């Protein structure tokens, strides 16, 4: 059960102002960690360095929500 | 480790209106479910209505992020 722990990444990286959906999320088990790499949707008008700021925002969000994550990278791409 | 788990519950119930401090958690395993007791602190200048309205937000707001919990018992005290 997966299903718990990635419910919980995605609802946290929704929360994340600038956050446009979640396109993708592949989260593994490392032992007792996971480690995981997301793709969010943002504007497609946001600059490359507030896609950046976002992506940020969701990895500090993401890992201080959920604490067994020991590795998290996120990506950008544009959503309607 | 139901420090974790417990953790998810004290930050829970914190970030409800009208919480002061969580004064008591118990929490345990029935099987793979969680049952708890707890004890929130409110505004001693609110009505007992008001309080057990706080005791009905946090235990949904408690079991709405914690999809393990199947029992929460919530009850208030004055805290200054």
């Amino acid at each position: 059960h997966m299903e718990a722990v990635q419910n919980r990444i995605v609802e946290a990286a929704e929360r994340v102002p600038g956050v446009r959906g979640v396109i993708h999320l592949r989260a593994r088990y490392v032992g007792q960690d996971i480690w995981a790499d997301m793709i969010i949707g943002v504007d497609p008008e946001n600059t490359v360095e507030q896609a950046h700021e976002i992506c940020e925002a969701v990895q500090a969000a993401v890992c201080g929500k959920i604490r067994r994550i020991e590795s998290l990278h996120v990506s950008a791409e544009a959503r309607e």
